[PDB]
């Protein structure tokens, strides 16, 4: 047997960032100033978006490595916050909006958007951990869905055929491709074992801003005319669902947990359109 349904926690104080690392933008702002950039990037950005790939990347792995029964999310995202700032980056979802911690924890039922916080990790669960860095002016955005111990046969099968799905789509990007082609190959793949993928949540262009505007739908709709072209960078981060997909936000506005309660899995990288194919930014 698995756990039953969620319950938020109490939050840990805000986590310091050391002054000489320097803000996003959105910083403490109710908005954020993104969502009207150009989807291709210059050679610099993308210098740039390699080095904070590779350090969310590090965050990730650091705190993937932590997950085990009886270590709580808000241990998670201080694990994350230190590898960041040690590294002289900016947690990008520190404040985005409001939102209180360092990255995205979210279990089982969670969707996405998690706040870290008392929830202790238990036997058979599926932490799924997003982390930003924003260095260089640039950011870099990824995650993955770990198990806790012994998982559920149907819940270790539908983490490993999302990651699947994640990497079979990473693989189809390659320039003069539609976007489309991305939705298309996860649903397909997804809808083989009557799992139902996610549409109000997507990817997205990232550069200098953390959601450009570039929307990366993760379901099919070949009616998006939008090629990949070199240089375009944005994220593949598809969540999908062992139930339905309606869903319903917590009252601290950021937690999208399953109506029916059943659980559902995620990864993510940051991606290049190189002129052959597809180079992944956020790799350690
Ligand atoms: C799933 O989550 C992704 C996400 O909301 N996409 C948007 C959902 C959406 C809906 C319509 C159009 C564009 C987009 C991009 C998001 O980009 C995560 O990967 C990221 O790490 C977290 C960001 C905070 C928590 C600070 C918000
Ligand atoms: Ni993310
Ligand atoms: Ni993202």
């Amino acid at each position: 047997p698995s756990r039953t349904a969620l319950s938020p926690g109490v939050l840990s104080p805000t986590r310091p960032v050391p002054n000489w690392i320097a803000r996003p933008e959105y910083v403490g702002k109710p908005a954020a100033q993104e969502g009207s950039e150009p989807w291709v990037q210059t050679p610099e950005v993308i210098e740039k978006m390699r080095v904070a790939g590779r350090i969310a990347a590090g965050a990730l792995a650091e705190a993937g490595k932590a997950v085990a029964p009886g270590v709580t999310t808000d241990e998670l995202d201080r694990i994350a916050h230190e590898y960041l700032v040690d590294n002289g980056a900016y947690p990008s979802t520190l404040g985005y909006k409001g939102f209180p911690k360092s990255c995205c924890t979210s279990l089982n039922e969670v969707i996405c958007h998690g706040i870290p916080d008392s929830t202790v990790i238990t036997d058979g669960d599926i932490v799924n951990i997003d982390v930003t860095a924003y260095i260089g002016g640039v950011h870099g955005d990824t995650n993955a869905t770990f198990p806790a111990g012994d998982v559920a046969d149907e819940h270790r099968l539908l983490v490993d055929r999302t990651r699947e799905a994640t990497m079979r789509a990473i693989n189809t990007v390659k320039p003069g491709r539609a976007l489309s082609v991305i939705g298309r190959v996860i649903e397909s793949y997804a809808n083989r074992f009557g799992y139902n993928v996610v549409r109000d949540f997507t990817g997205h262009g990232i550069g200098t801003t953390f959601h450009n505007g570039l929307v990366v739908l993760h379901y099919d709709q070949p009616a998006v005319e939008t090629i990949m072209q070199p240089g375009m960078t944005f994220t593949i981060e598809p969540m999908i669902n062992l139930g339905a997909l309606d869903y319903e936000i917590w009252d601290d506005g950021w937690t999208v947990v399953t109506k029916d309660r059943k659980w559902t899995a995620q990864f993510e990288h940051t991606l290049l359109v190189t002129d052959t194919g597809v180079e992944i930014l956020t790799c350690l």
